[PDB]
């Protein structure tokens, strides 16, 4: 089995956009049509899909068979949140729970806090499924009841507290916080700093796409499903609209600055252009030589500083820098962090310099990755000598499908910046010519 | 076209029983059959039917057509409460309100208060339909959130306030208050004296029928829908178990005479006290009755009003008149419970309040002995108001009724002094010596 | 002696606007002139004044003598916050503390958290003076350092926590939170729900006058000094600008709704017009008869509900309703709250009905107040029988100077709504004619 | 027109003493006199003067004209650090920056980092002036906020990072790091290898002079302003106490030879180990030196670099060349500390790094015995690079210096094997038997 948050965190590495499936059509058949078409258009950029029962229940009996088809018409990788807003006495709630998880095969459900936790356990007892409790709602008359003071704090805050504490027995509980109220959104994140937030209101209702995000995002730069329903269904080109939102969201979250790094690579003469031939016979118009970094200790300290931001998220004992290029970089990083360095002697009863135990956790540091052929030689030489490779961290990801290769190889990977990300900056800084940019852009389409 | 309450008040003349339709069946077809059977057996004694959507929704596509079938199997005149607990943003809520009222043809719906008034407006705008907002729910986990304090009152008490106030624009807002908590029932009834409650908890959840009614009923003796679902579906004979409940509920509503809790309260409240008092009649008395101090015990003051209302229920009048000072706050308490306008003459121990000439009033006083009631009872009759009756809490059994009838004035008391004797022997409010002395004191008349 | 918060809470009952005195003038003499003129214009509506040392220190020696004159040119009732942003080692900080409190006679100072609490004690040790520590600053580059994560929360939050806990030894500490960042403002209020906030940024810097207030106001609807400096000094009519802000702030805080109450009074035929003569010989065009409320139990329950909002802020044992008009109202209130009622028999060995002990705390409930002549008869009859009068609460304050009379008499007072407040609503609702409004408005100018 | 650092580096050739001017005087006139007296006595040995505004601000109007007078009483060439700790919004900050630089004519100012870079920009835009940002302050309450963790490093360490990085646009950003905490001094020096520190805490606050310098000084032996204020104002003879400090500071900066902490680290780090090793010379040895494993101890690796830099200080070169593998990370550590570009030949046990023909390089290796150094030392000389010297950490005292001089190559070591003997006897890093065997092993040459 796999839980909702397993599936969701996977898509959260890519996007946070949740597609609201709210039919509104001539008939029940028409309703299915619109949705099917809305699924196929958006699925690449969609973190989640959210059918709201109301618009399906509108069509009566034909509407229920309609909801079930639309739910199965979702590719097996985008979690489906049923917006049903259930909440009744345990025994009645049970029937609602089986209907949503066993009959409709939804991965998550919306619910009301009002009837207490014993009304929510019937839904929360499913460890694989998620429950998003209503906290602060997007509607203007939410403050009518939710903004009442329960001594020191508002009611929704009291809800938030309970949602993270007494109720989150097995890490299932999410909260519904509305985008039209950024101030309330921020307060719930202060009360539930860990939880996931289902956030509607963007498009038809209000906005504050940025203000919302600055308010309720976690330390990880994740934990907000931004839901747009009517806004995409009334849109002209849903695929473009979906992409635009996905990107607009991703541009606000995260990198971090990347602008000063871009300069550093150019001030170090690392970026060079021509007809270079890599270890593949195939020629690239651009070559990045981070071996030059050695002649600029100040830039090298900056580079090491960028690596640290990535490496602050992994638990490890030692650093394994791969000579030549990476070894000075790895030395610099080692200095910023105060973590022991290790390095494989470039050859074919250890061939490994430094000091390692057996089964201590290392992170492989390399300069850049194009494909991953080099990254394998190293993982095999290191797991050889009895070391657990945590990940590989790199300054520049050349964007030749290096992540996916390594993932399917087993060990995961992360890069500080991508080649595609650096291009717009260099052009802006006049470091790269118009022809140089489009040449590189064209080269990356092959992959 | 004909309102949910129009229908209900008419059925409520004979029954307050709400037959619940939560079918636990093998298939959706069996569910309809199970419900059909249950409707045919019980309808003569049912005030309303309440199908809970969950159980029909269990069977998906066929299940929904089953819900529609069960609703249309209800005889015209019996209203149908759809228990669906709706609540979302206004735009979404419309689809829920249409579905319930226009497609399914339900007469009312249950709903959550959490999303505020604008979320309930799409339901409440249908004037002919009704909305029961969740207030204090039957489950024990109600205490977990509804019992948080919002200043001086509970959260559900604040929900009660909005329901009976800002939200009841179209006069069609009721409340779901569980039978398992009678303290809650009193407190919601205190905040909402006129609203209908939908009351679940009898049977499967083991609520108390007597305790719920006494705490929960309106002034008019008929503002509660007692819902029973599994208690009837599990019964070997639904028609007889519906009859037994319908009767039991009725005998409690229409019961005439004062309660043990009233009789006890009075002694605790010290409105009736024992001492060695000597009267203007020169003869001494072991007991004195002072309802002046009733103003310090607001909960007792509610009880008193409810007890006055029981009597006042059988009269026809436009307004109530309270006599200052002792009976002004008492009258005000009644005036709240019944929702009838009040009136008072000044300079007692002009007339404020709106009154027209020929209005029918009932005069409220605290006590009647023998002498001072007949004097102020006429400063009102002078203004052209019609005294229907003089109603009092305690009659000292000193020939007031007789004396006032001779003067052509109608009279009635809630409890007589003799009647209190067994009522507070039933709760040990009074000792046997204390009984003997009161009994012997009365023997002189 | 009197503390800063004593003086400030006094003005906070009226306004929250803080006037920034930031000279910017030809000479030091010119600087004094501008400020003197800016003081006289704004003082009625000003909660606080804030000279920022920089603009005075600009003028050197003549600038220091200038600062001191401007500080004394502030009427003895508006607290003066020196924006100096001090913070050094204890021994050096001492000199700065004496310079601000003993030499310049400022009531409060701004300071930096950076050097720890031992650098702030030299300022906090003055129990009469206040200290506003920098938390989240209004400048765009505030996030550069303040928005760093100290595990789970931001740096300014860590500051906020310390400001309310370890540092607030004698209730002196305030926080400087900027108006241009409403989201950060809300988070600091979640970390310091009790503290006072000095809030600049409105006018020249940004805005969000409302968004700011919805974020950082306490449960009491107070605890934010909104500071405008350059915005008022560049303004054409400072007195009008000051009033406009003061009102715009006060209209957002608080009443509460008041709109449904207005209707209720009209639906109850309580508001009547003519040539009425009150217990004073002087004639009023308007008479409000709340004795009619008795014929509308539903409205009476609403009226009682309004009184409760006021009465939720006082600690008391019993309620003393004054017959006739107030006794039914008091009965209704008694019912909403479950508090024992007491009433003085309308006459001249108690003459008081109910049940009271000796020295239990009562609140006098009356219908409306015009002057206060009646409110005295009652306070004297009640303190006679051995009762501590907490306050008097009223539905309608007729606005004939009733508050000030009673205050100077000793017992304080509060009203649910003022006559001036009800007028605009009734006109909007068409309940009052144009001539009726202007007649009443004209009548209230006498007072 | 002439930069604060231009002035300082020139004074720093003879002194690192900063004379502080915090007058505790009866009147403002006495303050000027007190300060004047203090300037005249100390200027010959003062690198900078630092008046703290607080004490001048104490006397209000006259006090400010006193500050201006004291500043203008400083001889031209000696720079003046105004300790005012400024920081507000940019628009306000301008008035503070003008006041300091243009009115008062100070050459640098101290400032808080709390308000971010845009708040410091109004100061930092004056290229000729300098800004000392508060980093780790002298007071014990520094630990209270500056020592909070921001991921993996302290808050002050993050301040250090920004100061030496994003903020030092005009090359005029220094740091205030207190003398009372040498651990902090090392850690800030680690993050900012090139920045000047303003160092308070000597005297009144009882900082350690030796501990502060060793931890705090740059590679060039001259990147610290040692501030003393009350320690000199209270002194009976300022001129002599300034001289005593100026000398003491200098003897520590210019001290030649390896440290006890270096010698000890090596043994702990296990770079020098004792066993029963047998060499290629066939004769056995009780000690072996391997600096390959230096990569696991980054703090030691810093020490090593600082020690290399002490030697390299007296040479003239453009770049440093590191020999892989043992000496590549070592060279990189030096390259960081000194801020000089590095170079390395490949295929060791082409040349990467930018180099032009005729560049002057210093070759860095870990160790020298006798044989393999002379071979790769020429793959560089071949590329047209000029080998100024071959510098090494440990000399085994086996006639390397002599042998290399014969080949016309300049050579130097940080510590010799003989020299280590008393250095780690001074910390018990080695036993007397362990000394005897090493001593006897050397006697063979
Ligand atoms: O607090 C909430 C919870 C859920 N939704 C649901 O999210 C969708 C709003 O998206 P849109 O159509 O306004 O863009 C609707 O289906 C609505 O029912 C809200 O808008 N606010
Ligand atoms: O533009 C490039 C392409 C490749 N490499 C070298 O290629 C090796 C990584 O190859 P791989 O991980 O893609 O197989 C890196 O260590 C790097 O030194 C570069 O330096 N620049
Ligand atoms: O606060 C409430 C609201 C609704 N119900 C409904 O009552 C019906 C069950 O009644 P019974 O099984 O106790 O007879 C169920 O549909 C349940 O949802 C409650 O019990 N308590
Ligand atoms: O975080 C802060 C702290 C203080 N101030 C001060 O408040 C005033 C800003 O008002 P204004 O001129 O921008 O309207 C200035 O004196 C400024 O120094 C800020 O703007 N932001
Ligand atoms: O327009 C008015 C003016 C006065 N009063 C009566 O005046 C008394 C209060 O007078 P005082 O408190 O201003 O002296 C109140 O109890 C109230 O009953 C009114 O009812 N309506
Ligand atoms: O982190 C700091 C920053 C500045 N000072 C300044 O040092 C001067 C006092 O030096 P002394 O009395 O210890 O010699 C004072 O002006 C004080 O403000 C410190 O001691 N520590
Ligand atoms: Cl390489
Ligand atoms: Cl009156």
């Amino acid at each position: 089995t796999m839980s909702f948050f397993d599936l969701l965190n996977e898509r959260a590495k890519r996007s946070l956009l949740c597609v609201g499936l709210d039919p509104r059509a001539k008939t029940a058949a028409a309703a299915v049509e619109e949705c099917k078409r809305l699924i196929e258009q958006t699925h690449e950029y969609a973190a989640a899909y959210k059918p709201n029962a109301a618009f399906f229940e509108f069509f009566g009996a034909e509407g229920w068979a309609a909801l079930s088809e639309v739910i199965r018409a979702v590719p097996a990788g985008i979690p489906v949140v049923l917006d049903a807003k259930r909440g009744d006495i345990a025994d009645t709630a049970d029937a609602y729970a089986t209907s949503a998880f066993k009959h409709l095969n939804a991965h998550a459900i919306t619910a009301s806090p009002y009837m207490g936790s014993d009304s929510l356990q019937p839904f929360m007892r499913y460890p694989d499924k998620a429950v998003f409790v209503l906290c602060k709602t997007s509607n203007k008359g939410s403050n009518d009841l939710q903004c009442l003071r329960v001594g020191d704090r508002y009611l929704y805050e009291a809800v938030a507290e309970r949602a993270e504490g007494p109720w989150n027995v097995n890490g299932n509980v999410g909260l519904v916080v509305g985008a039209t109220d950024p101030v309330a959104l921020a307060r719930v994140r202060a009360r539930a700093p860990t939880l996931w937030f289902l956030v509607p209101g963007i498009g038809a209702q209000g906005g504050s796409l940025k203000a919302s995000l600055d308010a309720g995002l976690r330390a990880d730069g994740s934990g907000m499903l931004i839901n747009v329903s009517r806004g995409l269904a009334r849109a002209a080109d849903p695929r473009a609209a979906a992409k635009e939102l996905c990107e607009e969201i991703n541009a606000i979250r995260f990198k971090g600055a990347s602008v000063e790094l871009a300069k550093a690579l150019v001030d170090s003469h690392c970026v060079r252009f021509g007809n270079f031939t890599l270890k593949s016979g195939k020629s690239s118009p651009i070559y990045i030589d981070l071996r030059r970094l050695v002649t600029y200790p100040a830039i090298m300290r900056l580079v090491a500083r960028e690596y640290a931001k990535v490496l602050r998220h992994y638990k490890f004992d030692r650093i394994a820098g791969l000579p030549y290029a990476a070894l000075p970089i790895a030395s610099a990083i080692s200095n910023e962090m105060n973590v022991p360095l290790i390095y494989p002697r470039r050859e074919a009863k250890a061939a490994i310099e430094g000091e390692y135990k057996k089964g201590d956790r290392v992170v492989i540091i390399d300069d850049l990755v194009s494909t991953g052929e080099t990254k394998v030689e190293a993982i095999e030489k290191l797991r050889s000598a009895g070391l657990e490779v945590v990940s590989i961290v790199v300054l520049v990801d050349r964007d030749m499908g290096a992540k996916a290769f390594l993932n399917k190889l087993g060990y995961d990977f992360e890069a500080v910046v991508g080649l595609h990300q650096l291009l717009p900056l260099w052009r802006k800084s006049n470091a790269i010519t118009s022809q140089q940019e489009a040449d590189v852009r064209a080269f990356l389409g092959q992959w």
